[PDB]
């Protein structure tokens, strides 16, 4: 993890004005966290001796969840105000504002917006940064559609000269297909510098924290630019296309893991997993199956099709056919469905039964308990070995 | 929209033999309309003067939805008949036979089985053939797999020179990958010569409307070709696998559109959208959920997941999932399913709950009426705020 | 099929540790049968003189299913096994100690987890083998990631030079994308000879039979190597990211036949169908829908969305929605759906109606008898044109 004392900007201030909704972007969820809390736990885990996340826009709305955060990862979390809106440069100034006037440690700049940023790409900016000696590192990419992102400008020798928006750039350089990620590792002194000489000048009138490459550039300073190859570690959320795409790419990715750990999942496609749920040895799911939230799942169990179970906690050799369960738990060797409805509360025993138009809510159902079918039980406390219906 | 007096002729008379149904080809539906349907909006909301449906194979099958689909367009749609099937040269001409033999205004020549043929490329159509003074201009595009498609036949000034069909093509030719979209503008007179000059002689002994082109090629004539790059757009049915592939094709633009406007959706590979469904702000969408026919949901929602509703009206904060339905209405802040059935005639009041393994059948329940599980109720009228069960 | 006295080794004696499970890799299953069972299949279709399975790891449990498969394709399957596990090449030995050390016929080493492999693929090595007069021909492909397979080495003339295994790759031979898909056709002498100098040194002190290629080569001998361009048609099994990979890949072939037969399927990359699977004419199935072992489907019928139907049989024009079902028939006109749950022994009428959240087990349900919803029917023997609820 970090060297120390690495000191991370998280920038979330900005109006993800393209979501349409009501609720403020870095808030949108994906795989069972929201992106800010999927930002926010990459870098925790490499901890930074210090962690800024800047505010503005909604900012009444997002601090809760940063102290939430926080308290969760069991570390401070600094949150700083974007006083105006006046653009990523400013916005980092407010960041620094954090910071000890003396603070010396490098400082890497990331956003709130970029869910699938893993450990590997942030210890790599480091090293890079490090080793090369740099300024200012920046992490790039290429994209079949850069449309959105500040492009890359590089000379014939791969030097990069610059960073161009996308409201400020040309015909020809919005054919450029080198995107800028957005994540930077700065050197300190000479970031808070190159920052008091951003012109408002071009062309929405705000202060680009992209511009200070140029003129890291300019001022006889040296300017590294790293290319992430894998794209989706470092893609940004603008639109709600690019969420729902990403969050596949995430899914595609942790069902992968466990297909590899020992799970066959039939069609991964349509097999949605959170990133907490865990799931054992030679377990089958079968298509149109959610895992969500904290949902447990055993070993040689059988789940789906068309399952959704949210914080369920499944035994081994359990069978969870057709079921929507939530807040419940389904002991080993249990069968449950088609067409079972488990309600918070449920807590199936072992080699217990739940069968086709059952309703379960706030029960315990003892150890090789059947509810054969089209039964409702309610807050009940039913022994061991008895059956039931209607 | 259309210049005017600009007329179309609609190509369908022939066999989609390859189809393997016993349903006409431009019949099959799409996003909930047929192929047809598609074709007729995207060409009516032109306003030409003219339009012409050529019928032929199962003419007394189809002629009925074009009168349906005049009526409900506001518009005057004419149909020709084929007299036989000698080609689709000889088809144009039963289509002019429409028209006065002084009419004078461009003709435009598409067929039925392009579904996702839109304005745009219409307009575009147009534009480049009144632009370049062109005789004739055909949309051509390039495909993976060309095949059953005309090719395009270009020197090496990409000059067009002729369009040979899949049947009679050679080897070499068929490995062109650039293909005849079938979608032309001609200049009428021009049309009218060329047609005369066609030869039943190769390869399926009729009169291939693609042969115009090398005939106005030969005689002096100009000849234009403006290639698609979206080739979506422009690509033919002619089996099952194509209608599906443009499906899910089409399917992918109506989500994307809804997920542009502020609507969350999970999995859009699994998630159907028809055309005429309408979607409120911040409304979230999950997995197996189809929304058919004129589908409403208001802002808000939550549908899904493994959802089918068909003609269903929705209010605003309004809960469907795992909810099977059509030809009902939910009002604001309902709650629907797991698990439950709504036939013709349901209509729930705001806030009023359907829980699971419940069906309704051509009811009213009032406002805040719940009717918690495993309960039918038919043909009935239930007052505001009830309980109900069983 | 087959030219004989042709002989075939079925190499199924190595762990497939990356499995992870406790069940051996070539028994795992894919679009309703075991990879070892489609293997078999596509090799007994063309009807070796001899078919010799080996045996090794595990082989007491997979014996027993060799047997089964040897029965029901009419046809006798030798095992050989493995004394020790000392390599491919060995593996191979073991399998000739199975012939006659008189045989002559050619002979074709395939692998167990290689479930697509054809019969076109299979006759095309052979006629290409006895073509060039080869002594062994080899069947390769190019992958996007070579990663586990043997790598094919060609000097620039395409000469074939050796295979090196992915444990003993350099660096630079890992970034060879053409691999040894492990089919080869060999001519028996020249095979045995090669054996008799095979060095356990390197790297996994194992025989490798792909060391018969540089043997063979060196010993002025003639190597072919004959190139699949149609990889899925000779990739292999070794993670359950491969075999979801190929289950799906299998899955798009099957789906697509049935389409261009003339089935409607609104969403194959949703819609599973099994090996064995018949659907009638006009049939439609909407999405989320797995159609699994012997389940036929007649005409005009309509299937799903979200229906699971296992050794079902379905009447022509029948209706089967949201329905979970086993062991069952359901009539000419039937309605069944949606929610309804078929358990083995359902036998439903033509025009017989099950309704929502209805159970049948056991029960013969006459013609056009009708159970509208929310019941169960157990072991029961039920007439003609009745009503039943609840």
């Amino acid at each position: 993890t970090f060297p120390g004392d690495t000191a991370v900007l998280v920038l979330a201030a900005g109006p993800g004005t393209r979501m349409r909704s009501d609720t403020p972007k870095v808030l949108h969820t994906l795989a069972g966290r929201s992106m800010l809390s999927h930002v926010l736990h990459a870098i925790a885990k490499l901890a930074p001796q210090r962690l800024i996340v800047v505010l503005g826009h909604d900012h009444q709305r997002i601090a809760p969840l940063v102290g939430e955060l926080a308290d969760t990862l069991g570390r401070t979390i600094d949150v700083a105000l974007q006083d105006r809106p006046l653009g990523t440069g400013h916005a980092v100034l407010c960041g620094l504002s954090a910071l000890p006037d003396d603070y010396a440690g490098n400082v890497v700049v990331t956003s709130g917006d970029t869910p699938l940023l893993d450990a590997d790409t942030l210890a790599d900016l480091i090293a890079t940064h490090r080793a090369v000696s740099a300024a200012v590192t920046v992490l790039t990419t290429t994209l079949d559609d850069p449309f959105g992102y500040g492009r890359i400008l590089r000379t014939q020798d791969h030097e990069v000269m610059a960073i161009v928006e996308q409201t400020d750039a040309t015909p020809s350089q919005r054919e450029i297909r080198e995107v800028n990620a957005g994540v930077y590792a700065f050197d300190i002194a000479a970031l808070r510098s190159a920052l008091s000489r951003l012109s408002s000048n071009n062309a929405q009138q705000e202060l680009y924290l992209t511009d200070v490459i140029a003129i890291l550039r300019s001022d006889g300073q040296t300017v590294h630019a790293s290319h992430v190859d894998d794209s989706a570690l470092v893609a940004g959320v603008n639109n709600r296309v690019q969420l729902a795409e990403l969050a596949s790419e995430l899914n595609r990715r942790v069902v992968a893991a466990h297909q590899l750990a020992g799970v066959t999942v039939v069609d991964p496609a349509t097999t949605w997993i959170d990133v907490d749920v865990t799931i054992g040895r030679d377990t089958v799911i079968h298509p149109g199956t959610q895992l969500l939230g904290r949902t447990q799942i055993g070993g040689r169990c059988v789940v789906g099709p068309d399952t959704t179970l949210t914080d369920v906690a499944v035994g081994d050799g359990a069978s969870v056919v057709r079921t929507h369960g939530s807040s419940s738990s389904i002991g080993d060797g249990a069968a449950v469905g088609p067409f079972t409805y488990l309600r918070p509360g449920t807590a199936l025993g072992a080699d217990g039964k739940l069968g086709a138009f059952v309703e379960v809510k706030n029960s315990t159902i003892g150890t090789g308990t059947k509810v054969p079918h089209l039964t409702y039980v309610g807050d009940a406390d039913i022994g061991e070995y008895s059956n039931i219906g209607a």
